């Protein structure tokens, strides 16, 4: 049913499942824009395939050949099945557009599934090769931030009654290596390349004459060759090709809307904005240094992932509360922090 | 079965699922009127699609063409499938109303699913882009309110035997920025625009002549062109078009009933009523200031979400009990609060 | 299968599911008579729809038209499907009873599902708009009653070795406002109105001539108009209309049995009986005042919901044990209470 | 499949599900004989319905009409479906036995499902109206018995190193009111009445001539009336009527075996036997009084439910161990109790 496919592929959490494992607990490991680009680019061809054969849009078989009236039921079934299998054998069928449109019309679901798989591959490579590396580091950074917050408020609480910037040094180190960022821009670049190839294929397929689904087929190989009761050629038509083209144009539109999103995603430093650690600079136990910007290096990628997963950090939430209050400038940062009383 | 679709789409918790995650625990993050508008505007086209092809309303195929009596079973099947695929090819079919009604009749389920998806998109954008931002802030506000209540009753209990309005300052800050409110009114405005476009389409479709489902179809392209045994044209009829129109008028009625609800939702300040924090003004540890009204700013949105999710706050419940008792004015607020004894 | 539908709609907990949420834990929030009225009025039309097309009661298609013998299989299928779609087009079919019976016969499942949905709507509005408001208040009242019981037995225990009637004042306040009660009687009144409209429709439908399922149909629009091989008119019959009428009379009987139940439910003060708080009057820490009767106000509704959900209250259970023992009058209330020793 | 229905309706826990709720934990609330009577009287008609249409016992359609040889496939299908729908219209069909056997043959599954539902109704009324009332009281009685046992062994333990019979007074009070017992005998009496009505109907139906499934049917209303190619009348036969009668006699046999069980259940005092509290009379902290017998009052019903659910009571188990040992009379009750050492 149409509504079942709708639920399964947009309303269900299709490709939105969090990693079912206690190693990454609440950690996203895939940027929201990347998760939605993957969800679209993968589920749309699948949702389109499932629609192209919805039981109410499909009239029946995928091909019909119009055997003569003298032909029995089973002879007509033979003609249909033979021509269906004969869209490959170029000698049997004669089509005005060519044999390539026939191949594309028969194997359109396979090609869409191929595009879905190829578009799922880069997110899979990211989830397996580079997601744990960033997950461990991000979990460590969040733990260290919570610890420095607790120590800062404990020092402030003792005042109301070591000191090494380890996380800052770790991020300074991340500023050097660029392995994770080249992995990220490589998976994004393969996603963009496959999306553009899919756009090219879908634009070509939609550009077909729309009469290329009608091909002349001749069951005259083998012992049927010099047979006389069988006519020389049959007029076959590939049903559901109009549906294929109407769905291919939808896929092409969505993909050419998605490609600018991927291209923008490709520029990872430009997206690093709203410096997340700047809110921590108001802590005594934390050095006054953001030092996170301007590079095609893993530091910018970590900045993005921190900007995403930082809302889970309670200390960040309270510090951002104080920072927003500081916009008015009524009281003072350490006083409001001591008032806070939120170690964990 | 009809009853299965009924269960799935009204009696089941379709699109009423709470976010399956411990980040938002009992927090709604979608106003009840917005949740019901989404549920209706999305499930109704899906429920209608599933009904339009219920096994007891569908007689069989979606098209029937009445081949001549001389035609065999398979030749008639070819005529049916050819004309079904030929509602697209404008050269083959001749219809009094035009080819556009034929397109709309064949692809009515697809268009309804498209409307369902487009109507689901703004709630999805709200759930992903702006729901966590409001969720963290609302959870922090509820925690701070419980904390101030506990501190107020502890001070009162010590009397029977810091002091910074942090949440008030946070809300004062929210009064300034308007990012969340423009996100909210933007998703609501896109919902209204898509609902109005769906109303326009459904009113047009229902306005079709009701004989536009009968089209004359000619299987005479290719080698069949100069064939003589095949008649010049066939009288095809698109079954289940009357069902499509009867369901389109239902969808249009429900949508023109839903559009005023969305328009009213669009006026977020007007809906901010029954000042929820006013009940907290009777606490000594809480400054005597509501300061939440009159603006197209995120403060009004936060007021709505607080009015919704505030029933989960135990301190709010007890304070509202005292406030309602105060209507009689028998005793006194601090005495009844000390009697209360409900820290958590 | 018949037995599967039987299980699903009477033997399963259909529409008897407790709210899957920790906000209301064991709280009913829907009076037993209201829950059963909803279950009947909603599941009966669904159970009837599912029966009307049980695979053993359905002979096959919903319509049969008796084409001539010369007509091929596919031509007869065209006649059947055309007339099925032509019960709408009033020009094609000529029926003695009229076109309205034909519409009602084709769309009987849709009309029953519509009645099921409309009858489910008021309980849904109650569950979403007014159920949490009463749930929070009822949970607070139960907690306060358990607390006053514990304090009374602690005072009695200290004797064997504040004092503000907060819940009594809260109920006195509830005695004033009538928002919840007008919401309740409004949902009940809409339920009664929809039940009466369903009774009217089902009584009309069952009153049909029982030969209105036989209609004369003419496939002579379009190019078939002046065709000669096709006969002027076909004798079609809507199968499963007798089943529809036999099920409509069952639905009408059950609904006219249900309507007095809803009318009685409408009189909420009359149903407030067996004063539940009267059992608490034997506590020293509880003022000697029931003060719950005689009004179209939210207090009577709260009395009903307390009478329903009060069995979950342990203190109420023990107090009712003592009250029943007091019928004999052998010992004394405070002595038996001290003996009780059931703080929680 | 037959074996699937067998599993579902005898081997599965069909209608043996414990109440899925923490209010009644291990409490039966339905006497074993009543639970089995309900299970039989409800699942047997359902199991019979599912068997009457098992895919291997059903040859195909439920009716076959033997159109002439000249009739096409679709004309014969029309005759079959018309006569199927025409068992209702008394003018069309002429049967030797009458139209009532035809009605009963077509709607036999519906009538069996109706009997299953009506037989499920009294157990449902008991489970909803009177089960919680007895559940709370029984749980309280079990808790009080465990408490009195603990206090008795604590007094005995202190000897080796208040005093109010509250549960006895509660049962003395139960001896007065008869609301629960009239509810119980009323649900049992409705069960017996419905079982007897089902026996009457099944004995009548099985008494049919077994040729009443063959009826003469005439498709000659409407424009077919004066038609000549259609014969005057068709010989239709309702297949699966022999299966219906063979299953109706099985249902009747099981029901006339079940009716004496229900009649015996109706005599609730006679079933109150093996005085369960008599085992508690050997406790010092428990008064020496059974006081539970001889009445059409709720006390006898509570005696039955205690006899059923008392095995869950650990104190009862240990006391019955001591009572059985006392049959030999070797030692002494208080000494063996002190030896016991089973407070909980
Ligand atoms: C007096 C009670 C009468 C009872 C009648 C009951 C009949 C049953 C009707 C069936 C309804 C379907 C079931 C859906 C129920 C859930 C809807 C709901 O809860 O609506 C609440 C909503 C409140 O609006 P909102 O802006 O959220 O403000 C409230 C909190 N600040 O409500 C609104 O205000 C939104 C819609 C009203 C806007 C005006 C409409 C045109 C302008
Ligand atoms: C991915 C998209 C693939 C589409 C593009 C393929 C490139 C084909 C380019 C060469 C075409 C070619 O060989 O010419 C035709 C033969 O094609 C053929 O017969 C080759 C068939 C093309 C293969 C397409 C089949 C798709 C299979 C994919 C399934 C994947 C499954 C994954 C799970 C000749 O004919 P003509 O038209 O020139 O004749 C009229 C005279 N010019
Ligand atoms: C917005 C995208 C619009 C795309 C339409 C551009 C193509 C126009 C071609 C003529 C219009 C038409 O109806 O004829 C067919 C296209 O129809 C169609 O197939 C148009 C159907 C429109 C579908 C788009 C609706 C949803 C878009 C996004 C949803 C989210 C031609 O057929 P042909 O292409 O074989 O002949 C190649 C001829 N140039
Ligand atoms: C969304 C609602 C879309 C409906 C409105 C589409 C705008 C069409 C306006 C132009 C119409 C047009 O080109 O005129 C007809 C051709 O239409 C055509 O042949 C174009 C076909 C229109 C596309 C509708 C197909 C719906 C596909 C959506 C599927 C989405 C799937 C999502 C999962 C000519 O014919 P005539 O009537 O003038 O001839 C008699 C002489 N005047
Ligand atoms: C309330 C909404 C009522 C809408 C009816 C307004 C249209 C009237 C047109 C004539 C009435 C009729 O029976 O003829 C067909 C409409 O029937 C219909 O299709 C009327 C069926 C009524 C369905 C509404 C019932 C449930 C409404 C909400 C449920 C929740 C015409 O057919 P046409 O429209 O193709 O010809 C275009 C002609 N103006
Ligand atoms: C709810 C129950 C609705 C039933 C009552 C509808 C009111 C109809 C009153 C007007 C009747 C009318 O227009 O007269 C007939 C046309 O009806 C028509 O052709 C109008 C059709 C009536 C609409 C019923 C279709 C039900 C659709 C509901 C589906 C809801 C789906 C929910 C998921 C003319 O004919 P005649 O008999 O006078 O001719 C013989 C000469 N007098
Ligand atoms: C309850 C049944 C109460 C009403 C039944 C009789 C109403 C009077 C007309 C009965 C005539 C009859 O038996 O012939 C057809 C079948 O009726 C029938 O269908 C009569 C028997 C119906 C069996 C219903 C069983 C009720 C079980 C309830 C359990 C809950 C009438 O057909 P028509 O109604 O079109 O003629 C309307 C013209 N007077
Ligand atoms: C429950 C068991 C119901 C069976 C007993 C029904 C009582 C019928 C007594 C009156 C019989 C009657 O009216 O006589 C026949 C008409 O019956 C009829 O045509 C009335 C039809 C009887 C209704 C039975 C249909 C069962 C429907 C129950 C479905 C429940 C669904 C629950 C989900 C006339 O004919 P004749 O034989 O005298 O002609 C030969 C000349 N004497
Ligand atoms: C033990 C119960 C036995 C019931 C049999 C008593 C009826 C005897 C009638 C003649 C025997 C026979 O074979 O003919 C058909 C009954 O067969 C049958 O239908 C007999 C089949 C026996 C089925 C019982 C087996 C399982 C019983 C309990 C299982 C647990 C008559 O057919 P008719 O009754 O239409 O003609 C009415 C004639 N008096
Ligand atoms: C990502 C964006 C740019 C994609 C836009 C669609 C492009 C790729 C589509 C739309 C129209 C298409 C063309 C339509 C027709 C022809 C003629 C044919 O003999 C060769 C292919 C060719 C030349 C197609 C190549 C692909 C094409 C240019
Ligand atoms: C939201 C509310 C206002 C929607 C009401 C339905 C509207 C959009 C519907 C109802 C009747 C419809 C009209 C009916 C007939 C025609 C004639 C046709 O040649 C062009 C479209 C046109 C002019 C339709 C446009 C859309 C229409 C005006
Ligand atoms: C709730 C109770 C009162 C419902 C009882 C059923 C009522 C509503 C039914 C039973 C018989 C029905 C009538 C039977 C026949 C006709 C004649 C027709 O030309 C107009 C409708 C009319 C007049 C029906 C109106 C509805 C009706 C009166
Ligand atoms: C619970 C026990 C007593 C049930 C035993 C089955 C009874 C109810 C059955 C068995 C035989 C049946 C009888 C068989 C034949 C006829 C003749 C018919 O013209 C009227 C009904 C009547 C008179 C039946 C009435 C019901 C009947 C007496
Ligand atoms: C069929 O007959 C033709 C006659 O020209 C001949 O050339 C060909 O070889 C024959 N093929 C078979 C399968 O006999
Ligand atoms: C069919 O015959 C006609 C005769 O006018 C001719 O014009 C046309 O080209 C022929 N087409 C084919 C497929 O041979
Ligand atoms: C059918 O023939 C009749 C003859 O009177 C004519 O009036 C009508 O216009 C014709 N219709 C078509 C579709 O040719
Ligand atoms: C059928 O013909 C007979 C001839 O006596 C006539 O009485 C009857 O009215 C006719 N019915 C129709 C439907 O024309």
């Amino acid at each position: 049913a149409i509504a079942q496919l709708a639920t399964e592929y947009v309303f269900s959490d299709f490709l939105l499942k969090e990693p079912t494992e206690p190693k990454f607990k609440g950690l996203r490991l895939e940027l929201a824009v990347d998760k939605m680009v993957t969800c679209i680019a993968v589920g749309l061809p699948l949702l389109l395939i499932s629609l192209a054969f919805a039981q109410e849009i499909s009239i029946g078989t995928q091909i019909s050949c119009f055997s003569p009236s003298s032909f029995s039921w089973r002879q007509a079934a033979f003609v249909d099945s033979y021509c269906w299998a004969a869209v490959q054998q170029k000698n049997s069928l004669q089509s005005e557009s060519g044999n390539l449109p026939l191949w594309l019309h028969k194997f359109f679901p396979y090609i869409l599934l191929l595009f879905a798989i190829l578009l799922y591959l880069p997110p899979l490579f990211w989830r397996f090769a580079a997601a744990p590396h960033i997950c461990s580091d991000l979990k460590f950074i969040m733990e260290e931030l919570d610890k420095v917050y607790n120590r800062a408020i404990k020092a402030a609480k003792s005042a109301r009654d070591f000191k090494y910037p380890i996380v800052e040094q770790y991020l300074k180190t991340k500023k050097n290596s660029n392995n994770l960022i080249i992995k990220y821009i490589s998976c994004r670049l393969l996603t963009l390349i496959i999306i553009l190839l899919a756009c090219i294929y879908l634009g070509y397929y939609f550009s077909l004459s729309s009469l290329s689904d009608e091909f002349v087929c001749s069951i005259k190989s083998g012992i049927l060759r010099n047979d006389s009761t069988v006519p020389d050629q049959f007029q076959c038509k590939l049903i559901a090709v109009g549906i294929f083209q109407l769905l291919s144009v939808i896929n092409l539109v969505v993909y050419v809307l998605l490609a600018p999103v991927v291209v923008y995603t490709l520029f990872v430093p430009f997206r690093q904005k709203t410096d997340v650690l700047k809110v921590y600079e108001i802590l005594p136990t934390f050095d006054v240094l953001h030092f996170k910007s301007e590079g095609y290096n893993d530091l910018s990628l970590y900045n993005l992932f921190l900007e995403e997963n930082i809302s889970e950090v309670k200390s960040y939430k309270c510090l951002k509360v104080l920072e927003n209050i500081k916009s008015s400038g009524q009281g003072i940062d350490p006083m409001l922090l001591l008032t806070n009383l939120g170690m964990i």
